[PDB]
């Protein structure tokens, strides 16, 4: 996350870490079986650790518990990031509290100008590599479309949707992918793509998560 701030540890409970012998992507808690996170964080070999603040130090709160499997949206095309979400079933249920919980879906999709909190521990910086040990949180807003298509034209599918500051100096990055971007309380964007980070009018694209809602429910309920 760049520009961001430390959350403070365990303030987003629903947030997850995948890791495979170190941390690749973010993702989110949606029950206590089922994680959503980027297609595009797909591998095999992935613990879920729950409950985590500082990812180098087990401080308590920690459940890291193996992926049964992991179904990347049969649509998912790498090559345009369309319909960029997988779920990930986990080998047991994790216990939820206040330091563990899941957040819930949308019913609707949110507007422009509607303003999220996207959390991660990915970089920290726009130019060059510094990855935290606690997680980062930003504050953005969802942009218009208008806004998000003049930045990416051609490269904004209706299951994205750009958030963030045109100024620059402000976005997720390398390291968020997958996370969550959640709004009044709801799920409404998994961090994906965008050019380098926090650059100057190229903000952040997001899978749009309202558009996945009946997907997510029927696959939940045949798995
Ligand atoms: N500016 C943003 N809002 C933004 C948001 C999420 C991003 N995720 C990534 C991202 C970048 C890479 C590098 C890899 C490298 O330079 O070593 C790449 O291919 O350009 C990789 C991944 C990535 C790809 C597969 C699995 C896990 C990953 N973290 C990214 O999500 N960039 C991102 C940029
Ligand atoms: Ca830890
Ligand atoms: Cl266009």
């Amino acid at each position: 996350i760049v520009g961001g701030y430390t959350c403070g540890a365990n303030t987003v409970p629903y947030q997850v870490s995948l890791n495979s012998g170190y941390h690749f992507c973010g993702g989110s808690l949606i029950n206590s079986q089922w994680v959503v996170s980027a297609a595009h964080c797909y591998k095999s070999g992935i613990q879920v650790r729950l409950g985590e603040d500082n990812i180098n130090v087990v401080e308590g709160n920690e459940q890291f518990i193996s992926a049964s499997k992991s179904i990347v949206h049969p649509s998912y095309n790498s090559n345009t990031l369309n319909n960029d979400i997988m779920l990930i079933k986990l080998k047991s249920a994790a216990s939820l509290n206040s330091r563990v919980a899941s957040i819930s879906l949308p019913t609707s999709c949110a507007s422009a100008g509607t303003q999220c909190l996207i959390s991660g521990w990915g970089n920290t910086k726009s130019s060059g590599t510094s990855y935290p040990d606690v997680l980062k949180c930003l504050k953005a807003p969802i942009l218009s479309d208008s806004s998000c298509k003049s930045a990416y034209p051609g490269q904004i599918t209706s299951n994205m949707f750009c958030a963030g500051y045109l100024e620059g100096g402000k976005d997720s990055c390398q390291g968020d992918s997958g996370g969550p971007v959640v709004c009044s309380g709801k799920l409404q964007g998994i961090v994906s793509w965008g050019s380098g980070c926090a650059q100057k009018n190229k903000p952040g694209v997001y899978t749009k998560v309202c558009n996945y809602v009946s997907w997510i429910k029927q696959t939940i309920a045949s798995n």
